[PDB]
Parts: C-alpha cells; sequence; structure tokens
C-alpha cells in the first residue's frame, strides 16, 4: 500500500514541450531511458522514501582490487542514495584490507569473504545468486550491483529504481548493433545474431528488485555453466550473458551514459549533462 | 515468472535519435507518455501475450446511453486489445436494451443490471469498487473504465497497460495549471491549489491493474461521500476526484490525447498522429 503524497510545489510539467530533445528517453517497450532533465528528483524522493526503501549496493573487491575500495566507499557516501537506506555488501578474498569508512546514518556495510579465482569478474553471478538468495530477500528492497574500479561523482538515487535495470555501455551508446560486441558464436548460450540486440549493456551496473536480479544472475549463472561444460567462454564472460538475458528479457529502464563513463577514453560531450559514476585508471 | 523472448527482427532503437520531439514522452516520475511512435507493438505484444493477459473494460450505459452501445461495442471489436483476451462488462439499467453484438475469439460479454439514478457519472466508482471486487481480481489483470459516448477509430492495444494510467483530457493538454477545471473550494476532499497540479486527466478513461484500480475507485468513492455529507459537490464530479487521487498517487503512464479525442470540438492538430477513441455526438 502506498499512502499519498503531500502537496508539493514545483514546475508544471509540459506535454508540449520534452524535457531532453537530444537524446531517446523511453525504450520502444515503454521503459523509461534515465538522463539528466527527465526526472524531478523531489516527486522520486518523496515516493521512495514513502515506502521506507533499503538499497542493496553489490561490489566485488578481488586481489588487488581491493585498492579501489576506499574512493569507491568514500565517494558513494557523498552521492549514491543519499537519504535513504543503503545497505554495501563488499565481497573480498581480504577481509582485512577493507577500508574503515565512516558512514551516514541509516547506512550499514558488510564484508563477505569468497575464495579468489576472466573468471573472477563471470563468479559474481553465482555469488550475488547462490547463495546471497536468502539474505537479500530478508535485507534490501532494491540490489545494484557495480564494478569497483570506479568513483561517484554526481546524484546516483531513486531515479534509477525498478523492478530491472541495464546500463548503457559508454562506447557503444552511438553504434549500430553490428558494431556491438556481443557474443557471436552460435555455439554459446550468450550467443546475438548480428539482426539482434536493443543496446549494448555495461557488466558493472544493473540491479532491480530482488526477486529480478536473483532471476538475471541465476540464469546467467545456468548459461555460463552451459559454456563451461561445451568448452567455450564468451567474448565478455558475464557480460555477454548479461546482454543475451536483457535482450530477452527487457529491462523496465534504462540508465543512460551518464551512469557509467570513462572521461579518459571518451572526454565529455554535450549529451552528457553530468558524469555521474566514472571509471579510475587500473 | 516471465519466459522469454522469442528472436525478433525489429529496428535499433538509436540513442541520439529521439522518437517523437515535438511532445512530452515521460513525465518527471518517469512514467511514459503514450503517443504514436514510441512504442513497438510487436514486442509489447509478446510481452504481454506470454502471460497470458486479460484485460476488464467497464462501461456504464445508463438510462438513454443504451443507444451508444452498439456503436461503442462493435469499434471496441475492432480496435481494442485485438488479440489479447477481454472482458466487458456493462453497467445499464436496460439488460434489454444492450444489442447482440458478435464478438471475436477469446472475447466475452457480461451484463450487470444496476439501479438508475451527475449522481449517474458520479456512482461509476462505487459500482466499480463495491462490490465489483470479487469478480474483477478473479476474472482479470487489468481493468480499464471507460465512458460509452465514444467510438474506437484505431488501435488501443496493451500499450497502456500499466498498474495504474490516467488520459490526458484533451481540452486541455497544451494549458497551464491554473487554467484546469480542478475542484478549487477548500472545503471539498477534490481540492487542488492553483500552484498545483500535473496534468488534468479525463474521467472517462482510466485504468490499471485490479488492484489499483479497486485502491483508486474506493477512495474517490470515499472522498465523494465526505463531500456529500459536507453539503459540496465536485465541478466535476468523479472526474475531480479522480484527479485529486492521481496527484496523490502519480500514474505509472500516462496516455496522450490520442486516446480520448473530440474532433468536432478540437479538429486533427498535426501532434496527434491518430485519433483512436473518439467522441460520439450526444
Ligand atoms: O582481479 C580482479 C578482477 C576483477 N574484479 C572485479 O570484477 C569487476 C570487473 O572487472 P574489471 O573492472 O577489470 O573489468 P572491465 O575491464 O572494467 C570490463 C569493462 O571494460 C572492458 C575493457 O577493459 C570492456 O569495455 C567491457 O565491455 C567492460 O565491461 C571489477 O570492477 C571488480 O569488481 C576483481 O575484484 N578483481
Ligand atoms: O444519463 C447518463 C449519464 C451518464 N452516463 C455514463 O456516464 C458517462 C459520463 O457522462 P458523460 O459522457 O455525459 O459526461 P461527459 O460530458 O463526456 C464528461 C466530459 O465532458 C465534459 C463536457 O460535457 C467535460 O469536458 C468533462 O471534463 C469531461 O469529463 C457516460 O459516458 C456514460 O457511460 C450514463 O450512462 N447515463
Ligand atoms: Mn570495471
Ligand atoms: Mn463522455
Amino acid at each position: 500500500f502506498m499512502v499519498s503524497l503531500p502537496r508539493m510545489v514545483y514546475p508544471q510539467p509540459k506535454v508540449l514541450t520534452p524535457c531532453r530533445k537530444d537524446v531517446l528517453v523511453v525504450t520502444p517497450w515503454l521503459a523509461p531511458i534515465v538522463w539528466e532533465g527527465t526526472f524531478n528528483i523531489d516527486i522520486l524522493n518523496e515516493q521512495f522514501r514513502l515506502q521506507n526503501t533499503t538499497i542493496g549496493l553489490t561490489v566485488f573487491a578481488i586481489k588487488k582490487y581491493v585498492a579501489f575500495l576506499k574512493l569507491f566507499l568514500e565517494t558513494a557516501e557523498k552521492h549514491f542514495m543519499v537519504g535513504h537506506r543503503v545497505h554495501y555488501y563488499v565481497f573480498t578474498d581480504q577481509p582485512a584490507a577493507v577500508p574503515r569508512v565512516t558512514l551516514g546514518t541509516g547506512r550499514q556495510l558488510s564484508v563477505l569473504e569468497v575464495r579468489a579465482y576472466q573468471d573472477v569478474s563471470m563468479r559474481r553471478m553465482e555469488m550475488i545468486s547462490d547463495f546471497c538468495e536468502r539474505r537479500f530477500l530478508s535485507e534490501v528492497d532494491y540490489l545494484v550491483c557495480v564494478d569497483v574500479d570506479m568513483e561517484f561523482r554526481d546524484h546516483v538515487g531513486v531515479e534509477i529504481l525498478t523492478p530491472l535495470f541495464g546500463t548503457l555501455h559508454p562506447s557503444f551508446y552511438g553504434s549500430s548493433r553490428e558494431a556491438f560486441t556481443y557474443e557471436r558464436r552460435p555455439q554459446s548460450q550468450a550467443y546475438i545474431p548480428k539482426d539482434e540486440g536493443d543496446f549494448y549493456y555495461m557488466g558493472g551496473f544493473f540491479g532491480g528488485s530482488v526477486q529480478e536480479v536473483q532471476r538475471l544472475t541465476r540464469a546467467c549463472h545456468q548459461a555460463m555453466m552451459v559454456d563451461q561444460a561445451n568448452g567455450i567462454e564468451a567474448v565478455w564472460h558475464d557480460e555477454s550473458h548479461l546482454n543475451k538475458y536483457l535482450l530477452r528479457h527487457k529491462p523496465t529502464k534504462v540508465l543512460s551514459p551518464e551512469y557509467l563513463w570513462d572521461q579518459q577514453l571518451l572526454g565529455w560531450p554535450a549529451v552528457l549533462r553530468k558524469l555521474r559514476f566514472t571509471a579510475v585508471p587500473k
């Protein structure tokens, strides 16, 4: 049950004035594509606070990638879901190397030890699904699953939340589908033919409700096991499987490349009003 | 659980090319605004057929308005949810005046007798909520609630379906909120101040999931009873209450005026590529 919004004073949306004319803001299956200027964060914050929303954020920091945690977490504190309940889940082979980061109120962090192992990146799907299944369902409403070699520079908030989302890979958002680096070998479960595909989604930022994320990660894990049994490894590993899944199960929101950007590689194009979550040199 | 979509060949959506540049296609709370060119109906038909979706359509035909049923139903057969399961619920004081309309496969019609009574238009909220509650929950997935003094001229399909939707009133989609005919007396439960409001929604086309429609109709009925006890009748009756509800509970899709148009009164502006559901002279 959703209680009523309070009275709010804000600018009237005008039907005969687009928010953005330079970009696609809705997919052909009627999922919003999230860009700056498409949302009123005050309305969305109200909606999600009235539900006492809890967001889980998963991040893997295995072997040398523990070095990225301090900046990742410190900047998440500045920019990720501020004002909402947040539970970080840090998966690592080195629990003692997790930095002691000071958290705002209503935010918590759990360190989950895993075994260290391409395979590091792939096995995230298993670890997220099997068997963090039970824990996530009890503790959070949404899960957000990201790469650690990153920093938050600007707002990443409840505008992303939805049953299932993917994020446009910053190298391919202007590309034709034939150019997307989908798995192209028919022998792989991740196979997508040259005439199929909506977008190329980045493996380092996806999420949704706990139920939908567990479905996605279970399916991707199962598909990766089939490939392993058949002696084939998808070209971009878990990302190839994520792309196959999101082709056949359309996301209910798509995040623009504001949400996953590499300024060193790609600069700061006019079409990006904000750079929210960005690559750190590795 | 949602099964996988099959392989489909269709045009690639391009992020740097809007579908429509002349109109707002997403609200500030990230609800799609449904216009021609924003959706691929083949994708949406697949999604909804894979769930074996059943859509209920409620329509009231009381006193002289039984004359509108033949054209309403015959044109609904041509244009409303074709290919999907449909259950019409015709509420009337004259069961014998309901015309015998030939239905396509997977479609059915029930005649529900009510007592005849502004008040005719208002009491729809009670009749929809109390006590068709039980029946609708067992029989359909979505409910669509419309005026009868209308005809379908073009496609109205699963692109509208969502947990809760309203439709832009064709007289006000280009208007400033101060001009909207909201109830303006603070003594009414439907009261909206001059500095509040997103859109003016038409009382003759709303819908959603059964649960969300029962919430809306229950709330509007309760609010109308409070007004009656306080000796006040909202300026546009049930529509005034619908507008209050949708201000405080944002719809998850908004239908463009393609979905509720009056050509005699308003012509055929360039911004309307299709006239889908239109007023009949009364
Ligand atoms: O030793 C490890 C190795 C990985 N990891 C974990 O796995 C995540 C993904 O790996 P990485 O970021 O290197 O891939 P990326 O290189 O960012 C993967 C991305 O960039 C590619 C170019 O290198 C392509 O653009 C591809 O499309 C894109 O997904 C990393 O952020 C860590 O959370 C870890 O903890 N320890
Ligand atoms: O004797 C009756 C009376 C009503 N009804 C039922 O109630 C529905 C609404 O009434 P109506 O269409 O006259 O209102 P509209 O006039 O279309 C109401 C609409 O137009 C108004 C102008 O007349 C304003 O524009 C208003 O904003 C808008 O809602 C009608 O379609 C029938 O299903 C019935 O069965 N028998
Ligand atoms: Mn990375
Ligand atoms: Mn009418």
